[PDB]
């Protein structure tokens, strides 16, 4: 098993390397082998049919051409129809979300001296700690809580999500989603790199890698356990650093002077027999509540989802771990009280799916390139963590332009 | 959370030893927890649909009433139908499978005082050591060539397969299949014993155990990284050997006075157009032959498939692994070989799947019980392979009986 190019990845990062360096005229007459552990390429990408009817989006779910236009050509260029994300205000305003539009407008002259504390210690200069606590967890990110985001990284959070964008007046970013799931650019990519002539080993977990000459040598093991040595002379690792670090190249000190972190996400997707949310003006309206579901939202009459972070993620796992009966009466306790609806007047679903992510957004912990080599092997790691774009398949696109430039730097010396 | 009584484990073994445990009047008031890494119980028995066609055992396949008189009483009490295993009988015997009949005949009374070695130098006594390999070779179980193998077992084994059975006069012994699938044996247990009030946990991986106090705490792992912790009070290790090593119980040597060892299977099947071979007369038969396939099996007119163990198992997984068109390819080439015909004459298939068990069989390497205890910690492990029926579902079904009574004692002391 030898290759002249490698790439241990196929998300969105890894499938754009090998586009961009297939493209090269540089790497006309060279092999590129694809390895990734799952049976299907797309990484946090993942598109399914809920209940065979609805197409619903378990991993990464929105995009927008303002912010990630790499994103917006990638669509258009693979012919992937967008439609309109519908989950871009908030209707029923509560008056802690009210009061934190107030308090961040208010505070902002503050931000130059003190920006660099913590958001909820810098949200609590204006009525103290607890109106700090009520007002921030009305945004339904558990994340902001965190000591380690300052107040100044907050303003930005909170500006680049739909659901909230509007605390701080970035109502002009509109927000798409995939009419027939992200699943089907990450295809196109797919079948671009095939007929181009990459070849694909899916359901294979890079264990390590030891330099070998000029080249690499790769061991790995299939799902069924086999072990499966590759020889290659150039190597892509476009995964994200908490699977750097379960390799053995010396991640991270060995590629930057960096720290990395994750936090956990958990998707949960119900749909009914009838649309019973149509008669409370529900319809595609995100509701965000002091309640375990912290996000929850209603898709026209096809379904409704639930979408959180951090403790609560693994609030929702652990209850999942415990059974299904008792997460999905779980489910209900916590939609009645959030829509101030009668326990009983909320039925039970026809068919449901979640997913938990246990580093579901990965990120840098402190300048940094788009993506990094390792300063002895000349390995090459792609990564939307490594980017400004961290948590957003715009950094994926963008950390590839830079790695494929890196690879071919390696190719022509 | 916790339970009164733990398995972990859910093949036909641990399956057993639920339904076992739930029928004594001993467990009422006891709560039963099941975990399984995988996502469906079964373990090595794994029926699947071919091309949605026809059903396949990509794991155990057949069964004798004879031998495995627990099985045959497990299916009519489940109310599975069987049907009639066909591969019985070699229709078309090679000049060396004859003669090895003449040979185990002709050296039977050397059996008293040289029957403790080798199969091979035993076999080699009749005409030298290449005609005994070349004999030996046209069983189609590369495992009879081990030095650990004595010629008193390798008769037993030879005896108790049903291709090669004819060669010991063991004709008696019939031979059968599930109509569809033995995954509905499993099925049917398992609806048993989670009618009777079993919890299942499937997609959760022992990690460790240790006591605490009077019982036992787990952490298991879920198949998307969630780290569980689980307390019970009784526990069963419906494991195999290979699966015991990884925990951290000091297996085996805290366990029995034995080793273990492993050996691995590979099945292809493959479905076609046109019932081809039909020409040849080959429908429900076996083909023995001296190439990477092996033994090579024509199910009437709906598919053929073909069964390794040791170096040919990993031949063939290795192939897997280097591509799908070469592996089919390949499938080609050595089936021309083995029917001696052109290879343009072998048409190509309309869908196939493979299996590769890394330990398909799991044997005792050396007075053994049929369930073993920890000496300390009064853990229980069940297995195949603590039995004379190593490597049947009648042995799971035997260790099971007495795993079940051990916890049992355990109980009531
Ligand atoms: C719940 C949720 C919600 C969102 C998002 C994610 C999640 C989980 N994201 C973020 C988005 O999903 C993410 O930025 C990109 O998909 C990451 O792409 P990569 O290819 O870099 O990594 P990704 O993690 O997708 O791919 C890495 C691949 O490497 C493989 N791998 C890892 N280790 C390996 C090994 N040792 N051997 C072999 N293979 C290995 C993995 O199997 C995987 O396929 C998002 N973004 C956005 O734009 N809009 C949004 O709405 C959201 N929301
Ligand atoms: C290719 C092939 C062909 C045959 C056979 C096997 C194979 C692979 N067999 C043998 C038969 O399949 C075997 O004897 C029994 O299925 C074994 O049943 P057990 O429940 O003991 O183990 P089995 O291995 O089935 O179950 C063990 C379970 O433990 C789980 N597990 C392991 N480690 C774990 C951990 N750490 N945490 C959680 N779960 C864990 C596994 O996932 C699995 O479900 C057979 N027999 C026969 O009668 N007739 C035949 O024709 C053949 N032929
Ligand atoms: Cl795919
Ligand atoms: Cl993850
Ligand atoms: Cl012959
Ligand atoms: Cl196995
Ligand atoms: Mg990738
Ligand atoms: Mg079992
Ligand atoms: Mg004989």
């Amino acid at each position: 098993q030898s290759s002249d190019i490698c790439i241990v990845g196929a998300g969105i990062s890894g499938l754009t390397c090998a586009s961009h360096l297939l493209d090269s005229p540089a790497c006309r007459g060279l092999s590129l082998r694809i390895f990734d552990m799952q049976q299907e390429a797309g990484g946090r990408i993942r598109s399914k049919m809920l209940d065979g009817k609805a197409s619903i989006e378990l991993g990464a779910g929105r995009y927008s051409p303002q912010l990630h236009p790499h994103f917006q050509s990638a669509m258009q260029h693979y012919s992937q129809k967008s439609e309109v994300y519908p989950f871009t205000q908030l209707k029923f305003k509560s008056h802690v979300q009210q009061k934190l539009k107030r308090a961040m407008n208010e505070l902002s002259p503050r931000l130059k001296e003190h920006g660099k504390e913590s958001f909820l210690q810098f949200v609590s200069r204006y009525q103290g700690h607890d109106s700090a606590v009520g007002m921030i967890r009305s945004m339904g990110y558990d994340a902001l809580f965190l000591p380690d985001i300052s107040a100044e990284m907050a303003y930005d959070i909170v500006g680049k999500h739909p659901e909230i964008q509007s605390v701080t007046d970035n109502d002009a970013n509109q927000w798409f989603a995939a009419e027939t799931g992200f699943a089907g650019l990450i295809q196109g990519i797919k079948a671009k790199v095939k007929a181009a002539g990459a070849r694909f080993s899916l359901g294979y977990r890079l264990l390590s890698v030891r330099t070998d000459g000029d080249g690499y040598l790769l061991q790995l093991a299939g799902d069924d356990g086999w072990k499966l040595e590759h020889r290659t002379r150039h190597l892509i690792l476009a995964i994200p650093p908490s699977a750097m670090a379960g390799l053995n190249v010396d991640f991270p000190e060995a590629w930057s002077g960096a720290r990395y972190g994750s936090l956990p996400l958990f998707k949960g997707f119900l749909t009914y027999g009838e649309p019973w949310w149509l008669d409370y003006k529900l319809d595609d309206q995100v509701l965000i509540v002091d309640n375990p579901l912290r996000k929850i939202y209603f898709k026209g009459d096809k379904y409704l989802f639930f979408y959180t972070d951090s403790e609560m993620a693994n609030y929702w796992r652990g209850c999942v771990a415990e059974g299904e009966d008792g997460y999905l009466e779980q489910i209900r306790t916590h939609l009645a009280s959030a829509l101030g609806i009668v326990r009983e007047r909320i039925p039970q679903p026809l068919a449901h799916v979640h997913k938990y992510w246990a580093h579901g957004v990965e990120f840098c912990r402190d300048d940094h390139p788009s993506a990094l080599s390792h300063r002895d092997s000349g390995i090459i790691a792609c990564s939307d963590a490594y980017t400004e774009h961290c948590g957003w398949m715009e950094g994926g696109l963008l950390s590839a332009r830079e790695a494929s430039r890196l690879l071919l730097q390696r190719i022509a010396a």
